[PDB]
């Protein structure tokens, strides 16, 4: 047998705010976070937008001193963590803290730190190299400094599945709850790509979309004007709890945590297959590991990533899946709004999606302007539309067809 | 109900040779992997030693082609994972390929890459950076191109826990086949961290020996005169099968993968606690995962990077968890002629435990001429020790107080 698993803390930085309701209050009003980057000559650039974290203020959670030691996607994923756990109310003890887990993940982690060291290499040598440039950079800091801040001694470790980091940070930290390894993890993924290697890296690729004269417009999932996805920053972190432990101090519970799927396309290193077989096999792994029919789900956020072949193959997997109920179910890309997180994306688009639950509301894909060839599903175009949602998905899908998928279920 | 998880092929490049067999001839004959490292010019450095691979050929394993987009890091990993699949007999067939995942982990993935494509950014503009530098050097990409290649659906993921990746990906891995997520895993760790910005990084932390005049002799765990840690490159991985599994398929098996313990110190984000309470922890949770009485415990293949700090708190934890049996059992570390592998640490100690238990030998821990203040364990000083072993545990620490433990016994 298995325990069951509640969320009962979330946290968050994004393109639409500094917290949670912040950023939901966003996605609600179908706002875009998707600016020009500022403070950085991207002239030689084909894109220069993307969702930036705006006004954030690392000293709200570390000194000055320990900030400096730590990369911006640490900076984000403590931030994330931190609120998560105030959020839970949940009381470190002697009595709990080997209990106590941390699973935070990154696709990409510590680049504007390695652009910044190789720029001191290059110039100066090796000696101007910083002693924390390694502990500094690399993606298990999160899980590291967390654990260290608040004396976590249950299961430490960090996921890195490029853009299904966020997913499998937090089902993989519902399976150590849900088989007794842990009764608490915080679990979710942080990412900071906007530096010259990150717009670079994928503009090399022509992933991102290059509309720079209408950043809000670019992200349009499904959208037949859609040209690639939009780069962006932040961080998701949820408070997962074995259910008795948290009936047991009077937690606050948002939502179950039901079910748990993985798959893998191999197909292709960056591309997805078009008829998604891959996303469809890890869909059905996570229902049947929630003991749901297909018919149960009312509402998915897609990984929606507005790539040409991405959107598509979603369509196809969900078609796959859910068969006469495809066109029942409500399916959003909240990415319409905040951009592609890779890393973090699981991790907001979870919370999204427990947030969902909580307010009876699928959020919309905005800039859905033109659906394409077989994009015929309800896909919320333009606004929120509040429904009955008792069962809500969450994909993903990164580069080496690594797919994941979270199933929640509203607690009652 | 949990189902038992059983070693059926293993895979290696390392400083001592390009497979499994020329390693472990090397492991048991106290030979030195370590020389002056010649890729590149150190004389800028404060160490420009370190366990190089010698005389690699990806053409046995990958087209030109396909070698040319990937970091070394990921080369290693997949030349590793291509020996452990074809060691082990398995066929992958459309019966099977649902049930065969992936979890092949680094610590610092494709720094090579990152470090060329950085120079290119910012001596010739964005325009020059490689198409294949995102997918060529994220950590994911080991069990991505591994899927790509053999055809496995199951779960695809890589950890990240800095010198704790390893041993934290086979762990993990057995509990996936443990729950019945797979049927089959292929698990360890692949580095490469070999370049200005890796020996420039852990140089500035000075945590790595400068005994630049005698390389060989650097690594020496638990001496009164080591000086920190050798870095060292290469690949372990190994492929866990369900026991009813490869039993039905007449697989030869190494041995079994009985226990897996996980703990952080939460204590320091780079420096073990003294006492090695941490773990002691991990190790305590690894035997009762076992069902062992710590009597049981033969051989350990200690962590033992040749840091003053690291070397003792481990003597301290096994004589804590053990008590008088601490001088019963033999421990030795293998980087005292390997090196530190970080990520791929794990991986390939977890072989030699493994191969320890096969051939019933206690590698050395060489260069240890002066044992230290209170190291007065069975080290294995210098030669290879004959002995029974039934049972033999692979300890790994890392940045930000994350420890793993395996332990491995016989299988009749
Ligand atoms: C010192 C820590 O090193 C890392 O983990 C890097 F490899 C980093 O996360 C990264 C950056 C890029 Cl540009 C592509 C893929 N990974």
């Amino acid at each position: 047998s298995r325990r069951r698993v509640v969320i009962t803390g979330m946290g968050m930085l994004s393109p639409l705010g500094l917290d949670v309701p912040s950023s939901w209050e966003g996605i609600l009003a179908g706002r875009s976070g998707i600016a020009p980057i500022e403070h950085m000559d991207l002239s030689a650039y084909s894109t220069r937008f993307g969702g930036s974290v705006k006004g954030f203020n690392v000293e709200e959670y570390l000194s000055a001193k320990e900030a400096r030691k730590l990369d911006l996607f640490i900076q984000y994923g403590l931030a994330a963590s931190f609120q998560a756990v105030r959020d839970s109310g949940l009381e470190v003890t002697d009595a709990n803290r080997e209990r106590i887990g941390v699973s935070m993940g990154s696709g990409i982690g510590g680049l504007t730190n390695i652009e910044n060291n190789c720029r001191s290499l290059f110039e100066q040598g090796p000696r101007r190299i910083s002693p924390f440039f390694v502990p500094g950079s690399i993606i298990n800091m999160v899980s590291g400094f967390l654990s260290i801040h608040l004396g976590l001694q249950g299961p430490n470790y960090a996921l890195t599945t490029a853009q299904t980091t966020g997913t499998h940070s937090i089902g993989m930290a519902a399976r150590n709850i849900a088989y007794g390894e842990a009764d608490v993890m915080v679990a979710g993924g942080s990412e900071m790509a906007a530096c010259g290697l990150g717009l670079g890296g994928f503009g090399a690729a022509r992933a991102l979309s290059t509309r720079n004269d209408e950043p809000t417009r670019a992200s349009r999932p499904w959208d037949r004007d859609r040209d690639g996805f939009v780069l962006s920053d932040g961080s998701g972190a949820l408070v997962l709890e074995e259910l008795e432990h948290a009936r047991a101090r009077g937690a606050r519970i948002y939502a179950e945590l039901v079910g748990f799927g993985m798959s893998g396309d191999a197909f292709h290193m960056t591309a997805p297959p078009e008829d998604g077989a891959g996303a469809a096999r890890c869909m059905k792994n996570a229902l049947r590991d929630a003991g749901l029919d297909p018919r149960q789900v009312d509402y998915i956020n897609a990984h929606g990533t507005s790539t040409p072949a991405g959107d598509i193959a979603e369509i196809a997997a969900v078609k796959s899946v859910f068969g006469e109920h495809a066109h029942a179910l409500s399916m959003s890309s909240t990415k319409s709004m905040t951009g592609h997180l890779l890393g973090a994306a699981g991790a907001v688009e979870a919370i999204f999606s427990v947030l969902a639950l909580r307010d009876q509301v699928a959020p919309p894909t905005i800039n859905l302007d033109n659906p394409d060839e077989g994009c015929d599903l309800d896909l919320v175009a333009h606004e929120a539309k509040p429904r009955k949602i008792d069962v809500a998905l969450s994909n993903s899908f990164g580069f080496g067809g690594t797919n994941g998928t979270l199933v929640f279920r509203r607690f009652a």
